[PDB]
DNA sequence: CAAACACACCAAACACAAGAGCTAATTGACTGGCCGTTATCGATGTATATATCTGACACGTGCCTGGAGACTAGGGAGTAATCCCCTTGGC
């Protein structure tokens, strides 16, 4: 998942490829359907 | 003019970012030099297989010696008569 090259992986991002969640066909689809911000985790402001 | 401290500004770092709880999955180093084992290539054979030449045995052909065949020449071996020497026989 670490969109990078393997030497410098820390320096990429993070959970750009994860593990399709085949627990029940809504999560499936949900899953394959979803986005993510690159904005930094837990972040103090409250706009984003 | 040089030195004391004070202020405003600029530049440089420190540490924090609630309590945790469960589950999953990606990473399982790598060229090179060198020593140490071992596999392979090579020589230096001696053992066995095969080919050439020599020796002994076998079948076959042969040159040579002696033997054998037909025919001949002509005389050696050989009937038929004869003599009478000599032997066997006698008192």
């Amino acid at each position: 998942g670490n969109w990078g090259d393997q030497k410098k992986a820390h320096q990429a991002r993070a959970g750009v490829s994860q593990v399709l969640n085949r627990l029940t066909f809504a999560s499936t689809l949900s899953h394959l359907r979803r986005l993510n911000s690159p904005i930094g985790r837990d972040g103090k402001l409250a706009k984003p």
